[PDB]
């Protein structure tokens, strides 16, 4: 039941991907994205179930974790308090990654409250700063430097 | 008091509706919209007044209805987990489906607190629904066949 | 830790600005909103530091009424139940103000548990108030006549 | 048998660690490393038992995660290809972080071959990350500016 | 040629004792950890020729033996699970045994490939433990009581 | 895949250079160190981009060749199984020299698997050389004659 | 055309070589020698060509690189300002070294002028090393004590 207010904040960011993945123009990031709509997928069936059916893998977050790695290759020195935005993809990508850190604080109620797999909230954690780099790469790449505050 | 973070939700859904419509092209969807924006403040009035008012009558869930059925046609099957957007309109549908979804959620905990009209919440899950068939017909009359999870 | 949901709401809404910001033509709208996005990060430690820090000064908020004041003249008869969008700017920033009035009530939470700076409030609602102004502007520049309620 | 070679790496970076500890002077910095070798203890038998003992739980990893992003704030920008060293202290601990990296690639060799907790990779892997953040936070805290590539 | 891995550690091993060596105050601990890397060398050849030329003789091992049992009085209760550290002294010594624990592992690998005298790993596994007992005593003579897990 | 523990091995050395760095007192020792440091950068690319990128050149090899011949000078008849240690900077450099030792090593195996630049092994190899030449440069500069074996 | 100047000098090492080859009278050093001898032909193609041809390999300077190190056990405390000759064969290998010096002293101003690979100037210097060990090793196996300054 207050499980329930989990999935729905899974699908309302997997709607908040689903508009910054039309919006990128870049194939990695595209398909970064359409895994992350898939595996989001799975983090439901692993709430659902509890574990039982398709569990969420650690292979799934080790694929976000390399490409975190790979990509702040590209940025370098990754800014704190970076002011969101300036790109269109950019923007929309803050937004996607902004729900992401809305879910894994709404799991953080569920895990207190009924068993859920670790591996799901480390997922979502996960989420949140893949979408950031998304969000920096999509600037660099369409050279729009960033703001810092 | 628990029953101002519903209206919150209410007026955050219709901002979301706003851009979906803009972004619509279809005549059809952009009236459907423009009437449930209209329906969303009798909704509003109708928790405020708590059935004194504006009354959410069954006639305004009905053309929901109507419109699920009429569209359900264009589409044919409809799928289970559909991958969310692909075209722009119809992942600008999705974000305020899930928002609907998110609005629900929230009336059914003002429901268990104090007394708000069933009308209101039926009209709100009528909502999810008929969103969702907005983002699928903007997909087909797009020609972007919806990936499936 | 329920003031962590704050923070969450607060970045939430400075990426809906950000989308909003680069959307928007308008030069003064542009930076009021890139000054409200620094504010909201002054406004992120006032709420760490719980005001030993960074505190949200009266002139920050005294800046928003001022702006509110001054498009105030522009918009002349401004309307009650606007129904939100019309222009992609102005729907734009709808979603902004609508996240905006979800922080506000987020922040009177934390209020009411641990102690915080009364003047972050202010600022929230505040922010509400001075982005609907903006997403009126946008819609009489834009010769756009907005559909009341 | 194999995965005998990663208890002696994991001691090995025990050893490394406790070096790093003796010699850093800040008192969060010490209980951080303190607490990271009693993990390491949980770590060991997570592998020996491979599972059926003290798991390495969820909880252990999130203090990781906590303590990197409350550290990140201390440091702000986070530099790219920062050349190791500078201060003793961030030297000693940029050789227990460097041992880290050299754990998690034995980890995931053993990982391979028979069943251990994936949660003692992910703690491994955040293991790295955390003490390298105390190598950036020995540095500023000396005023020993990083010489980055 | 995988026998050449093996003297890679054992001057490895060589650099971390002479370390260790430098660092410990007492003249017993010194006296030992020369001979130890004496010994170390003895043990390259006993590799190197296979047996042909300065074999690691019993009197070597018996010798470590000997000293491992006269400490041994010194401490007492030799605790299991000792985390690692306390004296700088001892934290160096905990991390030259570590690479001594990686020597012999080595050693195991090249005792399956190619002939090499059996008292070239007896010798490397009381070198372990010999050096254990360094790392206990350089604590208690420093009156810094051992942390146990 | 495999070419992913050379570099582990390369920031391994990077973090035993950067400790024996800060540990050596000569300016000139220290300079050395510290460009080895950025070439250990250099090296790192030439791996990951497999020769596509920052390519380790020749230059790069003739300046450790000629520190190498330059540092030779000072210290007349280099001895052979010299017993590693004595001072506390030369004992630090004997370590770090071993793990050279350990990387060049690492390196012979991903050069047979798959392809990576000659000048790679080659300034492994003489890193070794040049590192050795600093603890005997070490040793004669505080008058701590080697102890031979 | 002043790598024409290169070459001469060669033919005219590989003349010096084959003096000292049909003196010297250990089968290791004649073989190594006369490998040096067709290496030497290698190295003049790959002048000529201009790493066009028969390129002088890694595999072919770490050999180089191998001898040397395996007969450094051999002399033990290898001296500096070594008065050459003493024997008939170590004079005869000095004045061949002395020629190799010679050699890559003519390819560093070739390698100024025109494009030729690197491997050849490191292979030249290798060639320095490699006969100056030889001349050591002809006087330490007919026990005739080098003469130091």
């Amino acid at each position: 039941s207050p499980v329930v207010e989990v999935q729905g904040t899974i699908d309302e960011l997997n709607s908040f991907i689903g508009y910054a993945l039309v919006l990128s123009r870049w194939d990695d990031i595209r398909n970064d994205l359409f895994r992350i709509q898939n595996d989001l997928f799975v983090l439901g069936e692993d709430v659902s179930t509890g574990g039982k059916g398709r569990t969420v893998t650690l292979e799934m977050i080790l694929y976000l974790v390399e490409r975190v790695t790979e990509m702040k290759a590209e940025i370098g020195k990754i800014e704190l308090f970076v002011v969101p935005g300036g790109s269109v993809e950019s923007a929309s990508l803050h937004m996607a990654r902004a729900v992401s850190r809305r879910l894994e604080r709404r799991i953080k109620a569920a895990s207190r409250l009924t068993e859920i797999n670790d591996n799901v909230l480390l997922y979502a954690a996960m989420l949140s700063s893949i979408l950031f780099m998304h969000a920096l790469i999509s600037n660099k790449r369409l050279n729009i430097p960033e703001k810092i505050w």
